[PDB]
């Protein structure tokens, strides 16, 4: 299952690529100002067969809970409404977002005590590393 080493509070440190990511993702420039600049938390939590995955920032949050291979609803920080689905591979979180036709994803992985998330929408990926708090 899903490391138990995932549990916890983590803190954005780095981000590479994430403008365009979001310009991919279609957010518009007010909201990309705020993603480009903010260093939220992505604290995670497990209650049975229910992850629970909530972002924090100070002006936006966000929270999603699945089940590891089940498709569910998900409203995304930019304001996206999606159908996505999360499963455990080799060790890592890989969530998928389906909306209009068009699909990103989500990697998150443990690499050296540290969270790596990947993104990718339509070849443009972006790469964010967090701390363990
Ligand atoms: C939720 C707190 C940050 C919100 C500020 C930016 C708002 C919208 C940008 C949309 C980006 C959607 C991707 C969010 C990041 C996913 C990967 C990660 O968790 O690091």
């Amino acid at each position: 299952g899903m490391s138990n080493k995932f549990l916890g509070t983590w803190k954005l440190v780095s981000s590479e690529n994430f403008d365009d990511y979001m310009k991919a993702l279609g957010v518009g420039l007010a909201t990309r100002k705020l993603g480009n600049l903010a260093k939220p938390t992505v604290i995670i939590s497990k209650k049975g067969d229910i992850i629970t995955i909530r972002t924090e920032s100070t002006f936006k949050n966000t929270e999603i809970s699945f089940k590891l291979g089940q498709e569910f609803e998900e409203t995304t920080a930019d304001n996206r409404k999606t159908k996505s689905i999360v499963t455990l591979q080799r060790g890592s979180l890989n969530q998928v977002q389906r909306w209009d036709g068009k699909e990103t994803t989500i990697k998150r992985k443990l690499v050296n005590g540290k969270m790596v998330a990947e993104c990718k929408m339509k070849g443009v990926v972006c790469t964010r590393i967090y701390e363990k708090v």
